[PDB]
């Protein structure tokens, strides 16, 4: 029995469909160097996607490595519950506060983005119940913004993959417009007076629904798996206002942004976000280790603690919560980050990949290039002035992502835009890399139209 | 400044009083060895609980930590999303459903037991709207059952303190009676008694609900964090009639019970449970590494596959779905228990620990001596004929737990009842030293609450 016939025989992937999964079978990644990964028949791929926006150093830095062993054969596991704590936790918090945007009090950990989130939602349930305030429930939140998949999590995701079939949004769970100028300006409408529109979009449903019934809005700096969406100039000020303005809770989903993925450490810095909670993984460990971590500022934190004196304890907490290898790992991670300076590095890198990318702006199929820091993705049409695609919406841009595995180059399609969040650790002629091997897959691609012109 | 200090600065701690922690601060674990962990005074502690039902080799088991590292240095993470696979995540794929105890068709992989019971909420949604039935989606639990903490997975949770403040249950989420014969059934009912009555109890709420719209049940084969609750005899066997009677998919969470904990490797064989899902953490990888394992049988497989390609894809996953690290680890793990015969083991020890425990039977303060397998619990009560608590309920236990944490062994208090759910590596005399430092904290609590 082959391996990859036993994936096809016992494993259900995600996002995946299962029926053509049985019919074609796995890509089998085999091992990882640097930003490449290499499948079973010996061939090497740029992870340009650094796998999910996520390995900041790599697949392969020795040093995230060799602190695992350490702390595997000192602690390899222990919890956080009734007071019990350990050194990793402890430091790894203590460095996320002092490393914050924005003054905050306290360190939550869980195993994923979409616990994290769910757990958000449960801790401002619980806080304005704290506060007297029991019908301040409802979250708002964006059209293709992801924020995970658990029942809750899905609701707060604005993407209809994530809830069709699944009986999703749940009751409480509002979402207002995508903050896609390209896609959703009217047409002669500026960046600033879409901002406008869409903060006026906010109001009013916060006026329709009750302000006293609106606890939260979360949102991504810029989003990620929806598409690489920068908001326009002036998005998050107004927003900002808004929600300041009806006592509504600002939730940064930092997820992807975070650890200088934007051209700053956070993208709560580089979009002025002033959040009252953050939420970090990916990065946070390069995902050599599957961690998340809230950070909650001290209203927050106050309400909750005293609710959970009231109440005996905190009744919440998974096993895996601070785990002292994954904390331990996302520890010397962040310090690499800093002592290796790549922060400023991923921003050099970015600026390289983003010019590379627009000596094709005026390319016939290319309906916008978008991006900051070391993200960004090229949205192809079929027609520019109507923004229209090739046959069915996701055929350029399933067709591209092919193409560019067939070049070496892992990149993910969100309809028909192509993705890039590369490894920090890219270097100059990887970023060239990249870039050539996106224009080997658009000249196939290409080809394949024939747009004529 | 300290390392105390810090942890009351920066961490908000689970299932902890926030404002007790700022006065106290943490007891800080400095490091494991075998079935001992230690805190940052060097003083050595017995593991009782394995950490949290968890850890099956004990805390320094080399071979884990060996297959980790060759994982490490040949592909630290990758992903299982858009068709892109790996060894480790096949080949426990393959383990998993090769022991399983009934037929089974895949897994899907997740970070926690609660990820995993709130993917298996939604795979049952996405199930039976694939079979067009929109309204078979309510889920059926019992009281004091724990199933995790989302969102969704604390609705199917059924203890209380899982829920105030969180406005849970959500509506779907239904509760039927807690299989304790000890606490719940009537003077003079027998055990079997009081299974027929659970029995009618679901049926009950079924009829009243609308059988259509009734989609699973879902069940740990003994009751871990509320209690070590073992149903009494014929529950289970009378409420699967019921389940299949009206079409409702049985849930078997074993994220306690799996791997050995109940005298055999699952506690759908010691209970005669034939699930259509599984539910798999904690022993899995020996919590070295945080991660689960959902098994679907192929009725289920075959609708979501459907699905998925009616819908493109299967829109759900997370990041660290079988990370290539977590699914080594616990392939190793699951090796080791098996070439060790721990299952076989452990089912000694059990048989140590319960008739340890039993001298302590005629107790003043001894409710319920209660347990099968390596897993085990006393309840403690202020009176014996009432069965009322000293003072209020969980007085007792927090006081025990307290007094054993003085004695060098470390145990949970439920309520009043403390656990033992020790790693499956423990030898005899080690079974010995836990049941002479609870009855140190016995006697101490005895003293306590006085004449
Ligand atoms: C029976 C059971 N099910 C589910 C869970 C949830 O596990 P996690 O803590 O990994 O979310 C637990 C955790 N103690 C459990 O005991
Ligand atoms: C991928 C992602 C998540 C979910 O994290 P998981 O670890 O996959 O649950 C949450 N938020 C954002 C912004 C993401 O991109």
């Amino acid at each position: 029995s082959s391996l990859p016939e036993k994936d096809i025989q016992y494993q259900l992937h995600p996002y995946t469909n299962a029926r053509l999964h049985q019919e074609l079978g796995p890509l089998i990644i085999e091992r990882g160097e640097g930003i490449y990964v290499y499948d079973d028949q010996g061939k090497g791929y740029i992870e340009a996607m650094a796998g999910l926006w996520s390995a900041a150093l790599g697949f392969s830095n020795q040093r995230l490595i060799k602190a695992a062993e350490q702390q595997f054969n000192t602690l390899p596991f222990y919890h956080l519950f009734s007071h019990k704590s350990h050194r990793p936790s402890i430091e790894l918090a203590e460095k996320l506060i002092e490393m914050a945007p924005v003054p905050m009090s306290k360190v939550f950990f869980t195993n994923s983005g979409s616990e994290a989130n769910d757990t958000v939602v449960k801790m401002v349930w619980y806080l304005n119940n704290a506060l007297g305030k029991p019908a301040k429930k409802k979250f708002i939140s964006r059209v293709n913004g992801y924020h995970g998949i658990t029942v809750a999590s899905a609701s707060l995701t604005g993407l209809p993959g994530n809830q069709r079939g699944f009986d999703l949004p749940l009751p409480g769970f509002l979402h207002v417009g995508c903050p896609h100028h390209y896609r959703f300006a009217l047409a002669g409408e500026s960046e600033e007076h879409f901002a406008d529109r869409l903060a006026v979009e906010l109001e009013q449903k916060i006026l329709a629904e009750g302000p006293e019934t609106i606890a939260a809005f979360i949102g991504e700096p810029l989003m990620g798996a929806g598409g690489v969406i920068v908001p326009p100039r002036t998005y998050w000020e107004k927003i900002q206002k808004v929600c300041r303005k009806y006592d509504i809770l600002v939730i940064a989903d930092e997820v992807i942004c975070g650890f200088g993925r934007t051209g700053q450490m956070f993208g709560s810095q580089t979009f002025g976000i002033q959040p009252d909670i953050m939420v970090l993984s990916k990065q946070l460990s390069s995902s050599y280790q599957p961690i998340a971590a809230i950070l909650i500022n001290a209203p927050v934190f106050e309400g909750i603690a005293d609710q959970s004196q009231a109440l005996g304890a905190l009744g919440h907490g998974f096993t895996g919560s601070g785990h002292p290898v994954a904390t331990a790992v996302a520890l010397e991670n962040l310090k690499i980050i800093e002592e290796e300076s790549l922060v400023e590095h991923a921003a050099q890198m970015g600026q390289l990949l983003r010019s590379g990318l627009q000596h094709f702006i005026d390319h016939p199929l290319v309906g916008e290039i978008r991006g900051c820091g070391l993200i960004a993705a090229v949205e192809l049409v079929g027609d520019r002035v109507s923004k229209a695609p090739y046959q069915a919406l996701g055929t350029l841009g399933r067709y591209m992502a092919g193409r560019a595995q067939e070049h070496g180059m892992i990149t993910r399609a969100m309809g028909d835009a192509v993705a890039f969040c590369p490894p920090l650790i890219v270097n100059e002629q990887e970023v060239g890399m990249i870039v050539e091997r996106f224009a080997r897959a658009l000249d196939d691609t290409t080809q394949w139209v024939g747009p004529g012109g």
